């Protein structure tokens, strides 16, 4: 529950400590099934309004049918793909007759059972939605006339809540190709999502996590829809499966670092690279560097390894001793000194060069810290937002205690002229060697 | 009113002046209510298929509302959240108890009033649905009875009026963990937006911009869900606040200066780096790097200045002597000399290298202008299309004036055997040092 | 139909060739027409459900239609602005008095007809929804009395369906500015997309394939909205015209290429630039650099050529002999050797280095193959995932053959003191000329 955070003076770095891991390294594919009706186009000659606006739905019953079977002519085309492979694997079974029938034998009886394809894969299915009995027996012998029926219209609008979830499927299918997510309400309803969960095969603390974080599982989620006949459209949804959870976590926060030296352009810069979500996978350390890839209810980080970086234990050694000899920590130069500002979970990092403005202010009390020339740190506590020239930051209010880690900063150590100041992705020891080799042509002067 | 354009052949970059400001400084919480009905499971020996359908939507009037408790179980998940951090503490100070209360005695009265939060926050309340009041004076006695009711269909599909808008934010809420951009219509609807606007503190001017401009305001807003509790559901709604309005905005436009020189690969080139948006704000210029931040009615610029970047007023002089002592111009070098165009709001920059066909084409009349190797400007006055290669570019067809400055492009005063062909990042101070200290290595020889 | 592969040892890259264009080069606009009804606010005393329902959604409706006017307020705010100019182009000859009802008078007889435009151009119009028609026939009459008339709810019902669409066409339009993509259903039902897809100026074969891969026309396509009068509102969809079909395509795969050298911090790294698709296109080659610009139905690729580059037809040389002397091959150097792995369509490319564990492993039989240091490719057959470290892969399981390229890797050829490890966007002259330079200065000594 302690969530801590250190910032580094020497290198203008902090890490916000005491978060737990759930690292999803598996997917668990489930059916979804929606019994339809295989109707022909029929045609009664009747001018009543309740048979003509079932004329009307039934049209768009027919078209979101024989659309979703033009997208089903359309191949896969999201990826990449390797997150799908299992829906995908799951979608060609199905393809293969005595499939079908099987997913249909298995839900007569229940809207839900587990079955084993062909594929030795054991998954359960769902009937979600059951157009076909409703169909068949509520709208079917009304409209078996020479005529059209009379019928009333209660059951006519029960007949719109049901193709109305059709049509939202089908819409949503189109637009991404068959492939979307997150995994809307109306490809699985929040009901049938914890329904899902609980039966699936984990242990009940690992359904409780995904039952507690619901709408994290959505966004880690995938729905493909297969293919449709036998009077059944069959999609599957694939479901976050997490291998690893409750290991170590951590985020660094990077800033540029500078010197303060007075004359315009006659300063170097340099700033850690490999900013992101850490966490220890199987003995190693697991990195995210894209933004959003990890999803955080409070203390608790969901990622996927899908977007990940596999790196060594050691490479927690550069937010202390950087100069390590272990690992090579990655930093990039340049001369732009430009003020920014990075909003940690429990502060903010301040690199303020030039004449900027850069102030720590509280609302109600005023201005409460105002940073000199260099890389500094604010604590949350009592500080509501943080100005940087024109751009205003607000600070997180998250519990916690945070830690300021004096050192003298590491921009100071190096000799301006020999300096390379152009790195886009380089090493502490590429700039160690490039600037030894650099003071090795000048003694030979 | 006056739209302006100036190409300049020296530098390869266009400018185009003469748009007017308006960039978001601050934000303004309102807090939509949505007055709920606290029901416990009902079951009635009913088949009546007026209270069938009853009972289908209140299981998801009653799925929504749990669901959306689920969603409240998950903390802020967004950010980041520097943006959001006044609608959080807007959410923070509703937890307190005798503070729901306080919003539900002021909209007894009237669907909208101000309350005094315990921030001292003095915010605007809005009742947008009143479900509570429907649900208990219009549905409660029907189904109170031994057996359900008999009532007829016109109060069913009122219900499902009410239900139907309730659906459509729990569903926008769960796909975006409760934070959503741009504010749906359903988050608040246009006629409660303008009412929202007029209401606010700010002048008539102001509130005319924001009146005139809707999608654009929408765009630049956040919906934040905050709580249910005491029959109510309440969130907060975060609107932009501008504070700079009416000053110069210019949009700069760059593209590759190359050489031409006849033997391939014997060609250096640079290109003008930070294009994109320019504003002046507070004395200084607030620069927008990242594209689609800023939106644009015409003649008018909408950004944000969390997106932005802080430089002085004398980066302007870029524009016009390159060579400037005041500021230091950022270039990037390279050998690539790849045939590019770029389409600016009142013509086209095209950048010739190789054989690649470059021409500007009316659609009546035919190509109108051949570009020979260089870069040039074309006006957009008698031109519709401009292709390059295989690409084909359309120009736009704003009115205004368009000038041609004429200049030696600064590619061909420099050597290219020392010319420095891969900076990414570099400015002319550093091109002009680099070059000297090779040459300083090339006299010593 | 056949699908081919071929990995490059020596380069660390694969081709899969066999796949057929289809490049977007022009734009067929297409005027959606929705008849709307001019009714004045109405107010009859009444408390009757079934006018009372007509009320709130002759609001919803009255709002959709004055909000869509704001919209219209708003300028064209999105781009850019090639990729729309043709739907602007049109939008302004609608504003023309003379051209409203032109189409007024056209879609009298007819839902759809051919209308010239004062431009000279040849559109084809739809009438997809006629409110105006209905509302004042069926709706009109009955509130045309002193109070609210006593008709009953089939027809209240019906108009709910009219006006839904019209509140699902407004909604998509706020909140896109008026531009939206891709298509949705209600901007132009899958029934209507088939039937302008028929009547538009192509052959049959061009007809047949755009009738057949539906949705990647629906993403590659514009809907844009550009005034309402005379009763009537006018959009104009984008379809996309295909100019180039059945051209040879192939995808390039690159990988960082390491040397073996077990000292760490002592290894040179290259990767081949300009990944993507690639396709012939009029003698030249169009280079696709963005992902998912392009889509693929399997053995057909999708791009526009907007999002395109003009490459020379030489440019294929780079996937065999490298040290060509006509083509420039650009590639990245770099000592940060992390294990990675590339899902190529028939297989996976997987560069080892370090320690961290590369396999590839089939569900069934187990792990197949361990890789070695170095850069390899295993083929899809009989390999289900290949695991990088803490990373899976997931292998596509497209039929085809795949070659090896056996050849010596060229970061073996280098001097990896005189080599150049930090060049973003170079090409192999560069790199043969910077390290013979440097080898100049050695030699002086």
């Amino acid at each position: 529950q302690n969530i801590t955070e250190e910032f580094y003076q020497s290198t203008c770095s902090a890490v916000s400590k005491g978060y737990l891991s759930a690292l999803r390294t598996g997917w668990y594919t489930s059916v979804i099934t929606i019994e339809l009706s295989n109707i022909k186009e029929n045609k009664c000659n009747g001018t009543d309004a309740k048979v003509k606006l079932i004329k009307q739905e039934l049209d768009k019953y027919k078209n979101a049918v024989t659309e979703l079977q033009l997208l089903m002519q359309s191949t896969p085309a999201t990826g990449s793909g390797s997150a799908i492979a299992s829906g995908v694997a799951v979608c060609k079974v199905l393809h293969l007759e005595g499939e079908v029938n099987k997913i249909k034998s298995a839900l007569l009886s229940t809207n839900k059972a587990v079955v084993s394809l062909s594929n030795g894969v054991s998954v359960l299915t769902f009937k979600v939605l059951d157009l076909k009995n409703y169909i068949d027996k509520q709208l079917l012998p009304i409209l078996n006339k020479q005529s059209c029926s009379i019928s009333n219209i209660e059951t006519v609008i029960e007949f719109q809540q049901k193709n109305n979830r059709l049509l939202e499927i089908t819409r949503e299918f189109s637009v991404n190709a068959g492939v979307t997510t997150p995994v809307s309400t109306y490809m699985l309803t929040n009901s049938e999502l914890l329904s899902l969960i609980n039966d699936m095969p984990i242990t009940n603390d690992q359904k409780k996590l995904m039952s507690n974080n619901v709408q994290i599982v959505r966004q880690q989620s995938y729905s493909i829809m297969c293919i449709i006949k036998e009077e059944v459209l069959a999609y599957v949804v694939q479901l976050p499966l997490y291998g690893v959870i409750d290991t170590p976590c951590w985020k660094l926060h990077t800033s540029p670092l500078c010197t303060t030296n007075t004359k315009e352009g006659s300063n170097i810069c340099l700033t850690r690279t490999d900013r992101g979500w850490y966490c220890d996978n199987a003995g190693s350390v697991s990195f995210f560097p894209q933004a959003e890839t990890c999803k955080v209810q409070s203390n608790r980080v969901f990622c996927d390894t899908m977007n990940s970086r596999t790196l060594p234990s050691e490479v927690n050694l550069c937010n202390v001793d950087i100069f390590n000899p272990k690992y090579d920590c990655k930093i990039m130069t340049s001369k732009t000194d430009v003020s920014s500002s990075v909003i940690t979970s429990l502060g903010a990092i301040v690199s303020c060069y030039g004449k900027t403005k850069c102030t720590a202010s509280n609302k109600n009390r005023g201005i409460i810290k105002t940073f000199s020339n260099g890389c500094d740190y604010v604590s949350n506590k009592g500080v509501d937002t943080v100005s940087v020239g024109n751009t205003l930051y607000y600070v997180n209010k998250q519990e916690g205690k945070s830690l300021y880690v004096k050192g003298e900063p590491i921009i100071n150590f190096y000799d301006p002229l020999v300096f390379p100041s152009d790195e886009f992705d380089a090493s502490i020891s590429q700039v160690n060697e490039k600037i030894n080799q650099s003071l090795a042509f000048i003694r030979k002067s």
